[PDB]
C-alpha cells in the first residue's frame, strides 16, 4: 500500500514509531489499517505542534496509558481541576484547562458535536482542526495565537495535498478511522 510509504515519508520517525506502537500494542496492523495509521500520525503531529507553540502546554497524548494518567492525576492534585473521564490530549497551564484536539476529514461542526457528546465534561476544552484549513473551538476560544493555528492548518492542508498527489486523499477522507 502506498499509504504506508507516504506515512513513512511525510512524518517524523518518532511520530511513525509512536503510531506503530499505539496500533500494534492494541492489535492493529499499520499495513492493513493504513488510513488509521495516517490519521494517528497526523493527530500526534498536531498535538505536538500545539504544545510546542506554547511551558504553557503539558502533552498527555503520545504517552502510554500509565504515564498519561499519572500526568493527569498530578495536574489534578496540583491545580485541583476535576479529573477527566477520558484521557485528554493537552493541559493548558495559562488557561488552566484540559484540551481535547480533534483532526477530522468531515465538517468541523460534525466532529465537534461528536467529541462534545463523547466527553460530557464542559471543563475539557475542545479544538477541532480540519484538512481544509477550518477550526472550531469551545466558546470559539482557540487558545493559540493566529500564527500557531495558521501553521497547523498549513501542515494539515499540505498533508491532504500530498495524499491527493498520490491518489490517497479520496480513500482517506471517505474513511472515519482515527476520528
Ligand atoms: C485514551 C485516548 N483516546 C485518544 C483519542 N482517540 C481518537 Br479515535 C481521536 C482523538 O483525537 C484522541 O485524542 N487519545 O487518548
Ligand atoms: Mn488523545
Ligand atoms: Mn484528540
Amino acid at each position: 500500500s502506498a499509504m504506508e510509504d507516504f506515512v513513512r515519508q511525510c512524518f517524523n520517525p518518532m511520530i511513525v514509531e509512536l503510531a506503530e506502537k499505539a496500533m500494534k500494542e492494541y492489535g492493529e496492523d499499520p499495513k492493513i489499517e493504513t488510513n488509521k495509521f495516517a490519521a494517528i500520525c497526523t493527530h500526534l503531529e498536531v498535538c505536538f505542534m500545539y504544545s510546542d507553540f506554547g511551558h504553557r502546554f503539558e502533552i498527555i497524548e503520545g504517552r502510554d496509558r500509565i504515564m498519561a494518567w499519572t500526568v493527569v492525576n498530578s495536574i489534578c492534585n496540583t491545580t485541583g481541576v476535576e479529573k477527566p473521564k477520558f484521557l485528554p490530549d493537552l493541559y493548558d497551564y495559562k488557561e488552566n484547562r484540559f484540551i481535547e484536539i480533534g483532526v477530522t476529514r468531515r465538517e468541523v461542526h460534525i466532529y465537534y458535536l461528536e467529541k462534545a457528546n463523547k466527553i460530557k465534561s464542559e471543563k475539557t476544552h475542545i479544538h477541532i482542526f480540519s484538512f481544509t484549513g477550518e477550526e472550531m473551538a469551545t466558546k470559539a476560544d482557540y487558545t493559540l495565537d493566529e500564527e500557531s493555528r495558521a501553521r497547523i492548518k498549513t501542515r494539515l492542508f499540505t498533508i491532504r495535498q500530498e495524499m491527493a498527489s498520490r491518489s490517497l486523499w479520496d480513500s482517506f477522507r471517505q474513511s472515519e478511522r482515527g476520528e
